[PDB]
C-alpha cells in the first residue's frame, strides 16, 4: 500500500466514487486542462459530461436530481476531480454550493424550479458576494434591496464572480435591512432579467477556465418569491455555504498536490543529470519525503473536517477553517517545490505542475483568506 | 467541543484511558517536574505508582502482568502523561518497549520471569542498541556475544543508555554473527552480571529525569538462556520495536504541544501590557491560531498511523515514519513559539514550556532522526 | 525611508540609479502588463535603453560600453527591475553575452560583435542549456567538428532566451573530449544556414524574452569566431555566471522593492472593517519581515558584487550566496505582496503578479539554488 | 579566503581588534564556559582580564577610560568574544551599555566618578528597565522615586535583572512624574544603599554566568545627583541604549552561530556513519550550505546597523531594530541545526553547540522582544 494511498480509509461505496471522478478527470479534464487555461475556456460541455455521472450536484438532494452524497464523499470526488483541472473542478464546487444554498433554505418551489438544471448543468450558477469595498469584511456589502410591491429593487455591483456571464442563476447577498449581517438577505436572480449587467472579462494568474467579471445592478427588479430565506438571513446562509467551501476549495489543493506529488517522483525516477536520475540526490529525496508527508496530513486535517461537518458536530465550524487554513497553504507549497523539482521544464505550460501552482495559490485568498481563518480560529480558543 | 478536544474521535474506554493518565499527571507529575528537571532525580515512587494503574506495561500481554492496550490506546495514554513530564513519559515508553519485546519475541520462561516485574516497575528497563561509532547508522554496532558454552562473551560499549545504571534488566542488541544486520541478536543482562558497569550520568538539555550512563561490557558472561528470539533476529526486533517507537515518542511530542498550547491560551488572556490583555494583540492571536491548527494535523498524523499499524497495515510502517516526522518537528516549533508567547518568563525553569521545549527537542533525533525518517520515507516513495 | 535603495551608494551611483528608475518608469511600467500579456520584445525601448548606456552596462568603453562597476551593474538593473523584471533580466543576459567577447576574445572580435550589442542595434542570446544538460552542463553534447577555418556544429540548445530575435549567439559546444575540457565557446550569427529555431514556448513569466530551442544542423561557423581557445568555452562561462547570478539577483531585488512599496500604499488606501488594512498588527509585522528580509537581500548582492568587482578569493562563493538568498528571499517577498492585495494581487492588472511570475524562475535558471547549494558547500566543506 | 571570513571588509585596526579579542575568548573563555554554565559562576576574574584589554568600556569616551572605539569595532569585539562564551559575552555588552548611559548624558561629575571603575571593572554594573508590570511595555513602569530635599526616595522593584547582586552600580529608570514615557527618568543606585535588597537568584534555560535577580526598593534613598539627564528624559536614554545594546545582543548572537557553523562543518568531516564521513550526505552539505548563507547575511546586517548608528543616519533606528530582528531570528536557527547535526551529541553538555542554542535563544526575547521589532520597523515603514 502507497504511502500517500488516496483511498486508505474511505468505504466501498467511496473507493468507487473515488475510481469513477478520477477515470473521468484522467479521460476529459487532463488532456483539456492545458487548452482551457491558454485560451480561457469555460467548458460547457465536459462539465455537461461529468453532471451526468452526478457531479452537477454532488451533495444536493435526490429529489430535486442531485446525488445526495456526504460532506466526505464530496471531498473525495472534487479532490480526484482536482488532479485533472483544478481550476474547473474549484468551479463546479463553487456552483454546486449555490445550488446547495436553494436547496437546503429555499422553499418547494424554489427547490424544484432552479435545482433541477443545475444538477444537470444545463444551468449554470455563480454566487454573488463580494464587492469593490468588503471582501474579507462580507457583512459590510452596499448592493440593496430595496422591497417595492412584490419585487426587490437592487442596485450595487458585485466583484470577481466566477462564471458570471455564463451563469444563468445568480444567487446574490443583497442588503434588504439595517448594517450587518442582520441586515442581508439571499436572493437568486436569473440571467435576462433587465438591471443586471456584466463587467470586462478580467485577466488572472490562474483559474483561466472560468470567467471572472463584475455582475451589476442598476434599478434591477426582481420577484420577490425569489429571496431564498426570510429576509435578515441572508448571512447565515452566506456562513454555513463557507463551511462546506472551505472543505472543498481544500479538497481541490489537495487534487493538485497529489497530482504534483506523482509527476515529481515519476520525473526524479527518469530525469537524468550527473549520469544518475534525479532521485539519485539525497536533497531532493528529503524534499519529496516533506511533500509527500505534508499530503497526507493535509489529507488527514480536510477529510476530518468533512466527518465533522456531516456528523454536525460543535467542533466542526472551527476544524473547515483550520483544514482549510492547513491544506491551501501546505498544498500550495507542495506543487511549488514540484515546479522546483521539474527546473526549468516546470516553468514551461506544457508541464502541468506551474497550472497546480498558479490555481492553488488563489485557494489561500478565497472562502476566507488564510488571515480571516486564524482571525475565526483565534477567536474560538481564546473565547474558551 | 474545543477545537483542541483531545478525547474527540476516542472510544469510550479511550476516553476513560486519558481521564485517569492526565488526572495522575496532573496530580503526580507536574508538580514534581520542575524539581525533578532540576535534580536530575530518577523518580521511582511516582513511576510505580504510574505502574499500579497499568502503564508500567500498557501494551503487554494481561497474562504477565501487562494492560493488553492497543496502539491507539498507548498514545492517548502517553500523550495525556507526557502534559505532567514529558521527560518522565518517555522514559516510560522506552520501559515499556523493552517489555515489549521480551513479551512478544521470548519464550514462554523469559516471558514470566521478565515481564511481571517489569509491568508493576518492580524493576526497570533500559534499552541498549547506540554505540559510539553507531546511531544513525544502528545495524553496523560493533558489540560482540561470542558462544561459549552455555554462555555468551559480552565485549563492547553502549552510549545515551536511559535509565542505565538504575534499570536492572538490559535489553542489549549485540552482533552473534558476521557483518551487517543479519549478525545482531538480542540479549537481556541483568543488573549484578560480573563484567557491566557504566559510565558517567552524562549532563543533558533534558529528559533529565532519567539517567543517561554509557553500558559497558568486559568479558561479560550471559546466559544463553537470555537471548529473545534466534541468532539474528536482533535486526527484526529492533525494527518493530521502533515502528511503536516512532507512534510513542511522537505522542510525548503531543501532549508537550498541547500543554503548552493551553498555557499560551490562558497566559495570553491574563498578562497585560499597553493597557490590554496580550491576546488583544493580532500577531499573538494568529500565531496562536497556527499552533492550534498544527497541533490538531500532528494529533491526526500520529493517531492515524497508530491505528494502521495495530490494523496490521501495508502502510503502517511508511505512516508511522511520516507521523513522528511531522509530529516532532511541528511540536516541537508549538512549544518554541509557546515559549516566545511567555517572554522572558518562558526562559525561567519556574515556568513549565521551556522544559517541555527542551525535553521535545530531542525527539527530532531519537527513533531514527528526522533526517533518517526522510530517507525511509523517500526510498519508499521512489520504489512504488 | 529604512528600504532606502541609496543609501551607502556614491554619488555617481545615485545618479545613475536615478536615471535607470525614471526610465523603467516612464518607458516600461507602463508597458509591462501589455508586453507581458503580448508576449512582446520591446526592441525599441530595449534601445532607448541602450541609449543611456545599459546595452553594455560594464562592457569597455572602447568598444562601445559605459565602463561601469558590478555595483553600479547590480544598482541600475535593481532599478530596471522595478519597470519589468522580465525585460530587465533579458537586458543582463544580452549584457553578460557582450561581456565575454569584451573580456575574452581578441580585439578583432571585440570590435566587430561588441559595438552593435552595446547600441543594440544587434541583440544577443547565450546558449549552454541542452535538452540532456541542464544543471549538468559540462555533459553538453552539441558538437563542434573543425573542417578547414570552420566548425561545424551539431546538436540544440534549449530555453534560449531571445532566440530568434537574437543575431549574435554565444554558444557553447564540445571541440574536444567529455566533460568541462573539452568546451570551446562560439559565436553564431543570424542567417547563418544550418541554423533554426524551435517553436515560441509558453511559459508562467518573463513573457516578454522569446524562448526557444537553437538547432544546429551541420552548420558552418567561422572558427575565427571562436571566442578564447579551444577548451576554455566552460570556465569563460562560468565566469560569465558569476556576473550574470549577481545580475539575476539583482532583478529579484528589483521586483521585491518594487512589490513592498506597492504593499505598502496598498494597506495605507484600502479599507476593510471600517479602518485601512494598515490597522491589523498581523498586516504591520509582516510588511516589517518583508522589508527586514529585503535589506538584508540587498545588502548581500552588492557585498558579493563588490567582491567580485575586486576579484577576491570568496568571491565565487559570495556570488553563489547572493544568488541563492536573494532570489529565494526576493520570492517570498513578492508572493507575501500578492497575499496582502488580495482577490486584487490574483489579477493581470496589479503588477505584484508579475513579480512574483518573473522572479519566480529566478530560483532555477542562471544555475538552480540546489546548484548554487553544490557550490558554496564544496567551498565551506573542502576548507 | 573562507566563504564565512569574519575578517573580510575590515580595516586593518578592527583586524587586530578582532584577533585579540578572538585569542582571548579562546584562551580565558571557551574553555571554562560549560563550568561556568553548569555552576553558575559569575566570571569576574575573567572579565577583569577583558577590561585590561579595552574591553570593559568599548565605546566609552578615553577621558573616562574608555577605549573611545566605534560601534562597527564594538560589534566585531563581541561577535568574537560570543564565541568563548555568548553569556558572558551578552553581560559585558550590557554593563557597557550601562557605562555609555552615565558617559553620553551625564555630567562632567558623574562622568569621572563612575565611568573609569567601570572600564576597568573594578565595579561592575546593571540594566535596570523591566518591572513585574512592565515588560514590552517598559514605558508603564511603576517604581516610582519621589523627590525629598537632595534626595529621592524610590519604592517599587525590578525584575530579570543581569548581574544583580554582583553589580555595584545600577541603571534605574523610575518614575518620577506623570504616566507614560514623558514622566521617567534615570538614575544611579549604589549597592549598599538603605532600602535596596534582591531576590531569589532566577534559574533559567541559558545565561547562567549572570545572575538574574529582582531588584526591590523599599523607601530606599538616593541622591538626586545621581539622576543622569533632566527628569524625565529617562525612556529617552534608556531606548537611545537599546539602540546601541540590540546591535550588540546581534552581534553575540552571530558569534554563537559562527562557531556553532565551524564545529559543525569540522563535525561533518570527522564523524563517520554507514562507512562514510557525514559530509558525503548531500542534505547535510545544502544544510551547511543554508547554514552559512544565513550567517553571511546576518553578519553583513549587523555591521551595516553599525556604521548606520555609528554616523547617526536617520534611518540608524530602524536598522537597529532590523539588525536586531533578522539577526537573532537567523542565528538561532543555524545554532539549532548545528545542534541536529551533532546528533545526540549535540544535547549533552559537553559539545558547546547546546549552550550557543540556550544562550542565543533568549536574544530573541530580551533588549526588545522581536515581536517588539517588528512595531519599530512597521511604524517607520508605514508612516512614511
Ligand atoms: C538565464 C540564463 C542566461 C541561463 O539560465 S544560462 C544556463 C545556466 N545554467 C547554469 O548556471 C549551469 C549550472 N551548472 C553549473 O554551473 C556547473 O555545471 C556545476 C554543477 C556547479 C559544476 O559542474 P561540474 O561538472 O561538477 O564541473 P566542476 O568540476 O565543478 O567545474 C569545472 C571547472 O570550472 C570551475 N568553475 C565552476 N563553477 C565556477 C564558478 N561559478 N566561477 C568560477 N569557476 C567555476 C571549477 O573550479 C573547475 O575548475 P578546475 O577543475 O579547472 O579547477
Ligand atoms: C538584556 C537586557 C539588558 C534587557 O532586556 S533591558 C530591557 C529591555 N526592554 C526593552 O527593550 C523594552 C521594549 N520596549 C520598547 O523599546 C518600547 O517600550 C516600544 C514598545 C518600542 C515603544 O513604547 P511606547 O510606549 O509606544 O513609546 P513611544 O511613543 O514609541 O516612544 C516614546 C519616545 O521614545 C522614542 N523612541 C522609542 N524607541 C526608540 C528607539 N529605538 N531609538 C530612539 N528613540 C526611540 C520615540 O520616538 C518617542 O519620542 P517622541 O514621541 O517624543 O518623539
Ligand atoms: C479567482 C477569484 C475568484 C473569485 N470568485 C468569487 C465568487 O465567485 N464570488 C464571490 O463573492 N467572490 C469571489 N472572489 C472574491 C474573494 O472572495 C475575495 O477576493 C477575498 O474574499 C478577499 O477580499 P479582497 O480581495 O477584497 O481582499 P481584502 O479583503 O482587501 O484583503 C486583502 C488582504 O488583507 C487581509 N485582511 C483583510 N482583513 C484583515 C484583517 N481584519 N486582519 C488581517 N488581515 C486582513 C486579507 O487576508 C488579504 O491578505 C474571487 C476572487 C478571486 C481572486
Ligand atoms: C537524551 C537521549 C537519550 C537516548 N537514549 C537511548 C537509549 O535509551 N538507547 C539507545 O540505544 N540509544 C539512545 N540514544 C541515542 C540515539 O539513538 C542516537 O543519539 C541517535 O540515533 C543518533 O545517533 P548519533 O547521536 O550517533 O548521531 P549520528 O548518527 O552521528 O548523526 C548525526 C546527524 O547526522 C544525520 N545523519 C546520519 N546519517 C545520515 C545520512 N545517511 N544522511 C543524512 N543525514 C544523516 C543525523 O540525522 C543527525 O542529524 C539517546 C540519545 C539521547 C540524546
Ligand atoms: C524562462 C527560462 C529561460 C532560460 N534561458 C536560458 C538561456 O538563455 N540560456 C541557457 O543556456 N539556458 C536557459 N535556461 C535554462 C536553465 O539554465 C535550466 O532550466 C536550469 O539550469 C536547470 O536545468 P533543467 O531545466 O534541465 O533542470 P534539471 O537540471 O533537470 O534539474 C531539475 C531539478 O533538480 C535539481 N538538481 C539537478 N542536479 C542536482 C544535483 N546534483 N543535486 C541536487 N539537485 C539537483 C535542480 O536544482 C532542479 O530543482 C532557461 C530556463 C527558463 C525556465
Ligand atoms: C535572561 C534574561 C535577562 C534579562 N535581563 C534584563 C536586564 O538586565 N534588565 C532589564 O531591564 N530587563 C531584563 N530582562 C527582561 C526583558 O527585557 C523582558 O523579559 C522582555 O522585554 C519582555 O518582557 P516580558 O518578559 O514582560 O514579556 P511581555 O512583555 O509580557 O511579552 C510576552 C510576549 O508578548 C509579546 N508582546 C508584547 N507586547 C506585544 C504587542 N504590543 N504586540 C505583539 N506582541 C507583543 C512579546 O514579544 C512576547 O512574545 C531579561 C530577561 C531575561 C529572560
Amino acid at each position: 500500500t502507497s504511502c500517500i494511498d488516496p483511498s486508505m480509509g474511505l468505504n466501498e461505496e467511496q473507493k468507487e466514487f473515488q475510481k469513477v471522478a478520477f477515470d473521468f478527470a484522467a479521460r476529459e479534464m487532463a488532456p483539456n486542462m492545458a487548452e482551457w487555461d491558454q485560451k480561457e475556456l469555460f467548458p460547457v460541455d465536459v462539465m455537461r459530461k461529468a453532471a451526468q455521472l452526478g457531479f452537477g450536484g454532488v451533495y444536493i438532494q435526490t429529489d430535486v436530481g442531485g446525488s445526495g452524497l456526504s460532506r466526505l464523499d464530496t471531498s473525495v470526488i472534487f479532490e480526484a476531480l482536482a488532479t485533472g483541472c483544478t481550476s474547473t473542478t474549484a468551479y463546479i464546487s463553487i456552483h454546486n454550493m449555490c445550488a446547495w444554498m436553494i436547496d437546503s433554505f429555499g422553499n418547494e418551489e424554489q427547490r424544484h424550479k432552479f435545482c433541477p438544471p443545475l444538477c444537470t448543468m444545463e444551468k449554470f450558477a455563480s454566487y454573488c458576494l463580494t464587492e469593490p469595498g468588503s471582501g474579507s469584511d462580507a457583512a459590510s456589502l452596499l448592493t440593496s434591496a430595496k422591497k417595492q410591491g412584490d419585487h426587490y429593487i437592487l442596485n450595487g455591483s458585485k466583484a470577481f464572480i466566477s462564471g458570471a456571464g455564463e451563469s444563468d442563476i445568480y444567487v446574490v447577498m443583497c442588503r434588504t435591512g439595517g448594517p450587518g449581517p442582520k441586515g442581508i438577505s439571499c436572493i437568486v436572480v436569473e440571467k435576462g432579467t433587465p438591471g443586471l449587467s456584466f463587467g470586462k472579462k478580467e485577466k488572472k494568474v490562474g483559474w483561466n477556465s472560468q470567467p471572472t467579471r463584475a455582475v451589476i445592478f442598476e434599478d434591477c427588479a426582481v420577484p420577490v418569491a425569489n429571496r431564498i430565506g426570510s429576509e435578515g438571513q441572508g448571512f447565515l446562509i452566506a456562513v454555513r455555504g463557507l463551511n462546506g467551501g472551505r472543505i472543498n476549495i481544500a479538497s481541490c489543493s489537495l487534487g493538485a498536490a497529489h497530482a504534483s506529488v506523482i509527476l515529481t517522483r515519476d520525473h526524479l525516477n527518469v530525469r537524468k543529470q550527473f549520469g544518475e536520475p534525479l532521485a539519485s540526490n539525497q536533497y531532493l529525496q528529503f524534499t519529496l519525503a516533506d511533500m509527500a508527508t505534508r499530503l497526507v496530513a493535509a489529507r488527514l486535517m480536510v477529510r476530518n473536517a468533512a466527518v465533522a461537518l456531516q456528523e454536525e458536530r460543535k467542533d466542526a465550524v472551527a476544524l473547515c477553517s483550520m483544514a482549510k487554513l492547513f491544506a491551501t497553504d501546505e498544498c500550495f507549497a507542495i506543487c511549488n517545490q514540484a515546479l522546483q523539482m521539474h527546473g526549468g521544464y516546470g516553468y514551461l505550460k506544457d508541464y502541468a505542475v506551474q497550472q497546480y501552482v498558479r490555481d492553488s495559490r488563489v485557494h489561500q485568498i478565497l472562502e476566507g483568506s488564510n488571515e480571516v481563518m486564524r482571525i475565526l480560529i483565534s477567536r474560538s480558543l481564546l473565547q474558551e
